């Protein structure tokens, strides 16, 4: 945690008040009545959105019964409540887009229905999140509102519906818009202003506690609501400045190098929601309060590009899937905002030759913003170019590639990272995007997943990462079990780190240097060690999949998904192949039926020594 | 008439001394007393459980804003009322099922229904919401009024709260809390704070209507107060308010007890006055009770007297010739006012079926039906009643003989409730079957299509002052007589026209005796009938219908013709079938003074 306070340094409440844009004059979309401008903006989205709206003309708004909320306490079931809720929010979002597209009033009745139904609900908070209320129950309490992920998005959607359709709504019956204003005030504006203690706001934050994607996600939704619904400038400045102080906590907490250490699967709602917040803040201040030019924000956006190997494969240190992806439209908008050509070309690449269409779902801001970017994203040339080395020195992630299709990810770090695996010093090797030396990634949660016994799960253990068992001992969990002297020579493509301190006293190791050198054709892996005492033989493990063969002593071949490599290992080792049948669908959906651990074992025992391994395409 | 019977029975102070607090007046066993519920329920138990089981997966129906808006757009009420009524019925059924079973199986659905109900902005019907300040058909969260629906919804919610607060609170206490707030905001507060709801009849003046809304809404509000208001001073004030309001209704209806709207309104007019008085009695430990007042007994007995048989009822004004009643209600009302006639009549209406719990959406009637079942099941069925019933202010007269003829006749005035221009008309039934009929619920409103003359060829005119004079009934002779002359306009040029009905053991004699100012155009006399109508000879008409056979003898100066009336309106064709007839009697004769005799007998 670093006190950068970038937003507070850019403006105080007095500065803010002088630059806030009132009366929603900041809104970038045409007036609902401006049919020609909607037709130009919409392009080929028009007919698609209209057709999606037509499918909802007889949509029956779904009631959520008390028992669906109660079921969270009874069994932990979330989906019983979330499925009808999300169906409603998606319908309302789609109807908004359809009515903007067509402008004939055909969807207005259903928009009005959705809005009115939404006001009658006691709360927009998810059943799993309601237990943070005073009563600690999973059922709404009509006397109290909190804000969660769902309710903020629900609120923002309602605010946009209100903004676009207030006039046709009031023609039908002005009480609808009136109740919408009341609902948004009670469920977003007031709780946001009056309750300093919502955990995601991080006003009470201290070391040890978590700040995560909830912070920019909830702040960006609240910010939209205020900018759309709060017409008192004094009240608006106070709310906006509060949001700036809150989001500063998030910016202060993440690393300046821009690596999202949970991995790419959170990126869209972490860095991507920080982007949304900053765009919204910029729009609301006529561009005068903008961090979109800050290099750290660009690095946070570019992490999604650098970490995306290809064909759905992503770098997956820690408890993260080896499969991933992104919203190309979001990535494009983020890229353009921070002037990252790399991100803009990457977004075009991720389209996979699809034409960009409006983002549907239930996120009103991203749906509307997707309309603005489509035409430009459509013209963008697809390319996934990046430097041969990306070095995140604080997070200690290192990506290194060559022009013949090898991509190596390596890490230093410490065994108390977010979603930690005991993996200090590990590497992953991809060949033409295909994992060849892999990192197994994320399994289904069990009771053992959190707490002592986390490290009894094989996916979390150094034993099942691309690492040694020093004197036969694996790495230990803990903040102080860490890399030392981690370096990256960007020009030579050499990553090096001393992993000795990631192992417990029983490992009896003074130093162990693990280094990776990538040349134009091969990856050289070296170990260089000094032990206090030679207790037991070292073991070295590699994780892989596909078709594994052993043509001769010192040689392994791996053939997987059209790629083929040879791994040369010291002949002092006896190589065995362990089959890991994958019962857990979260794993088998990525890797198929089984993966392998290659074990390299020896009878040797010495206080010093070194190993070289070489991997090349064949 | 200022009877003010409730205000005479107590003021606010004496009421406060006899009010029963803490719901100790409730006549039903505690939810947790399984054995007492099993005894009370009897054979209702298995049936109510099965009805609950059918609702275990019932999806509570949302009412969209457009359903309320549709009332303004097109006048459509059912688009809103059908899901609303389905919800209310489900909730009432689930209550009864859970009382019946007591295993907790229906509690989750009861809780769901109650919670859903609190989330609705209003319990008022779309057709009734336009009496709010804004005059719109959509709920406005800023204001609550009370209508028929909302009062019943409120009372149901109050009973659900009363029976199931403890198991609800075990699950989550916020449900019962919100129910208490909802009933306070939608029933208790508006009732006390708004003097201007039309049905309350505070500030009534001549010309305005007080109808079934008054006792119906007051009975529902009264239940909510008795169940939900535990402050004694607040309770007394609300209950006394209800007494003043219902006095307005009691003051407005005729003391003879006839419901001029007919047997179909009876259940929610007189029947809701009964409900109110039962509830008030129960809530004051029997100390404030009008159930012993003769007028209340007469109001109850109207339902028995007006029911001819086999679904056929007397149907003056805009009312159906087919009707009936809730036997369980009739029994309870009868027992409360000590009407042996009503009790036996209720058992008769069962038609040999066993009485079961009343379902629907009226919690009070459902619960009360459970109390009376075993007793009604032991009741012996009979429909006995006097040969003559005479309602002298309403001017309705029923007369029967031992050979199965039943005649209904009326005086009145052409501005009665749901008026037909029918001053002086009659209806004849034979072994319960209509033979000279009143078409019921526009040609159906015209004297032209009632059993009446067209004087100098002119029909009756609509209006308050178009009325009978000198209406008499000789109860012993079975003679009804009235002068209908003033029900006709000036151009009818009639000084007097006496229409009289004499029923003896064998025949109905109908007479017309008239004096005209001037003979302008021939009189015409009409009769309405159905079935198989023939004309065997001059002066004779034969009517054969549903197994009955009569002859109508008429003066030979008339030429009789049969006019077919095709009934395309299903509300009429579902009663009478595809067509009915008007017999017209026409003549060339014209005289200033004359008389006609008509005789109807079975052959
Ligand atoms: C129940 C609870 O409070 N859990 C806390 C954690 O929050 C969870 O974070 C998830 C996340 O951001 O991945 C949330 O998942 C996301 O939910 C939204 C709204 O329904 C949806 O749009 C996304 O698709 C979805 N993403 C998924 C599943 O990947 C989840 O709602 C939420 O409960 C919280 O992060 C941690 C902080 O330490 O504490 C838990 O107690
Ligand atoms: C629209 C309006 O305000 N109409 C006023 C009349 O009220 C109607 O009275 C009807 C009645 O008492 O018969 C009501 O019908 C009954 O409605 C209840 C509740 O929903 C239902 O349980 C009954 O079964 C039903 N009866 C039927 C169908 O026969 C109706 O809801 C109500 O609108 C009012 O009496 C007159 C008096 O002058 O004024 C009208 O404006
Ligand atoms: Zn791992
Ligand atoms: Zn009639």
């Amino acid at each position: 945690y670093t006190e950068r306070d970038m937003l507070q340094k850019a403006a105080d409440e007095t500065t803010l008040k002088n630059v806030l844009v009132m009366k929603q004059a900041w809104v970038p979309y045409p007036a609902y009545t401006d049919r020609a401008a909607w037709d130009s903006l919409m392009g080929s989205n028009k007919q698609r959105l209209i057709a999606a709206g037509e499918k909802l003309l007889d949509y029956k708004w779904q009631l959520i019964p008390a028992t669906a909320y109660l079921e969270y306490e009874r069994t932990g079931n979330r989906k019983i409540m979330e499925v009808p809720y999300d169906a409603n929010r998606q319908a309302l979002n789609t109807l908004m887009l359809a009515e903007l597209a067509e402008g004939k009033g055909r969807f207005i009745d259903q928009l009005l229905n959705g809005a009115y139904m939404s006001c009658e609900m006691n709360s927009w908070v998810l059943s799993a999140h309601l237990p943070r209320q005073s009563s600690k129950r999973s059922l709404p309490d009509f006397r109290e509102q909190i804000i969660d992920l769902g309710s903020g998005g629900y609120g923002a959607l309602m605010a946009w519906v209100h903004y676009f359709f207030r006039k046709p709504f009031d023609k039908i019956n002005p009480v609808v818009s009136l109740q919408m204003r009341k609902a948004i005030k009670e469920r977003i504006l007031d709780p946001y202003m009056n309750d300093d203690d919502m955990w995601w706001m991080a006003f009470n934050w201290q070391p040890g506690e978590i700040i995560n994607n909830w912070n920019p996600w909830c702040n960006s939704n609240a910010l939209q609501c205020f900018l759309l619904m709060e017409n008192n400038k004094d009240r608006l400045a106070k709310a906006v400045y509060r949001s700036m102080k809150s989001v500063d906590k998030f910016i202060n907490f993440v690393k300046s190098d821009g690596a999202c250490e949970e991995g790419t699967s959170a990126w869209g709602h972490a860095a991507g929601k920080l982007y949304d917040y900053l765009q919204i803040l910029s729009d609301g201040t006529g561009g005068k309060i903008s961090l979109l030019n800050e290099p750290m924000i660009r690095r946070m956006g570019e992490y999604m590009s650098r970490s995306y190997v290809g064909n759905g494969w992503v770098v997956n240190f820690a408890d993260a899937s080896a499969q991933g992806g992104g919203d190309p439209l979001l990535i494009y908008r983020f890229g353009k905002a921070v002037n990252s050509n790399e991100m803009m070309h990457f977004a075009a690449y991720l389209l996979n030759g699809r034409k960009p269409y409006a983002t549907m779902g239930n996120d009103a801001f991203r749906s509307l913003q997707s309309l603005l970017c489509c035409n430009d994203l459509a013209k963008e040339t697809p390319k996934h170019d990046m430097p041969d080395v990306t070095w995140y020195p604080e997070t200690e992630f290192c990506y290194m590639k060559n022009k013949n299709g090898m991509f190596v990810a390596a890490k230093g770090g410490f065994n108390n990272e977010s979603h930690n695996h005991n993996d200090v010093g590990t590497f992953s090797l991809y060949v033409n995007t295909i994992p060849v030396i892999l990192d197994a990634g994320v399994g289904t949660y069990t009771k053992q997943t959190f707490g002592k016994d986390r490290y009894t799960i094989w996916t979390m253990q150094s034993n099942y990462h691309n690492l040694p068992m020093i004197n036969g001992i694996p790495q230990k969990y803990g903040q102080e079990y860490k890399a030392t002297n981690t370096t990256c020579n960007e020009k030579k493509r050499v990553f090096s780190t001393d992993i000795a301190a990631a192992y417990p006293s029983e490992a009896k190791v003074k130093n162990w240097i693990r280094s990776y050198t990538l040349d134009d054709r091969k990856l050289t892996i070296t170990d260089s060690y000094t032990l206090e005492e030679a207790v037991a033989p070292n073991q070295v493990n590699f994780m892989t999949w596909g078709n594994v063969t052993f043509p001769s002593q010192g040689k392994i071949q791996i053939e997987v998904k059209g790629q083929k490599v040879e791994l040369d290992y010291p002949t002092l080792f006896k190589a065995e192949l362990e089959t890991i049948q994958l019962d857990d669908p979260r794993l088998s959906n990525v890797w198929g039926k089984e993966i392998y651990r290659i074990t390299l074992k020896t009878n040797e025992k010495k206080e010093t020594g070194n190993y070289k391994f070489v991997i090349q395409q064949i």
